[PDB]
């Protein structure tokens, strides 16, 4: 069943829902931001209520909750992307074929790393875009160029895998997920420098 | 939600269980197979159990068949693949980041074929040193799909003026499709293996 905090959809199964400043989830959402990108001015934040995406993203972190036997393998995380592929992103999630610690999909600990024009590139009206996102960062490991999915736990059990990788395990700063459901973009953030 | 007609796994969530001939489950595969592949003889046929592929396959047929209009869904098709990759796949599906480029391609993604002979080719059933080829016989979600192109690295639209409303497959020929490419996990569940050899 659909999260107690989303808002009605008349039946429909997606909806970008506008947070109004000053309550509670807009302020949260916002404290999360401004920890690194206070110097920045945020135009709107949205709620994605995707249904399929959650569903899919559930599913996973059930399996992955019984796999590693614990419920710490959830993250929140930031996203930067262009303008071009927010709507993409909305209604399919993120795709690792749309590279340093692998050819996954990348996410940052600090809302300035993705802050950069590089991952949120500014539109014509100097418009930038960062998601908040779940990721199942689960059990990880030290990430390398050329990796297709995380290594796996042990070299005598070539199946058994890490769930992610990152820049530095003892301190991590960045996350690479292999797998299509192992993120939930759950706000969309626009601002401007 | 796992099927009745599974074996029991105790409380483990994957298992290969070897079929016997004589059995409907083994002579529909057989029968399938040698349509196209009668020059090849079948070593054995084993069920795939795979209990967390087959939760979040059967998300997405039920989101297929939501999101499409009353449509069928879903064909069963084959997939050859060498020895080295059938452990991964049994146990993590089709990663489409693995994949071969096809000597003809239609997409970047991962490669299905309606007829057996054509998985059986040696470029993908790669004979093991005892010589024995493995070929998967695989639900696949081909949905509403389109002819592909090699650029393609997810389905294309339905329509350019709205990019994010996607088919759920391509192939090489809408009027007689021989092959279908998906660019999505958990939108091909391996359900039998296929052990054989010339
Ligand atoms: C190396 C690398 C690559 C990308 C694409 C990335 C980061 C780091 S942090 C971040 N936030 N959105 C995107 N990204």
């Amino acid at each position: 069943n659909l999260p107690e905090h989303w808002t009605d959809m008349n039946h429909q199964l997606f909806c970008m829902v506008q947070l109004e400043p000053g309550q509670s989830e807009y302020n949260t959402i916002k404290d999360k931001f401004t920890r690194t990108c206070s110097s920045y001015a945020i135009e709107k934040i949205e709620r994605i209520q995707n249904a399929f995406l959650w569903q899919s993203y559930q599913v996973k972190k059930r399996q992955m909750d019984i796999k590693n036997d614990h419920k710490n393998n959830e993250r929140l995380l930031f996203h930067g992307t262009d303008a071009d592929s927010v709507p993409y992103v909305n209604q399919h999630g993120f795709n690792r074929s749309c590279v340093s610690y692998g050819k996954g999909t990348y996410f940052a600990v600090d809302a300035s790393y993705s802050a950069k024009d590089t991952y949120s590139k500014p539109d014509s009206n100097g418009r930038k875009h960062m998601y908040v996102v779940r990721v199942l960062t689960g059990v990880f490991t030290k990430g390398r160029a050329g990796l297709v999915t995380p290594p796996p736990k042990n070299p005598h059990n070539p199946t058994d895998l890490f769930d992610s990788v990152t820049n530095n395990t003892r301190s991590p700063k960045l996350f690479v997920v292999f797998f299509d459901n192992q993120a939930y973009p759950e706000y969309l953030i626009t601002f401007t420098a």
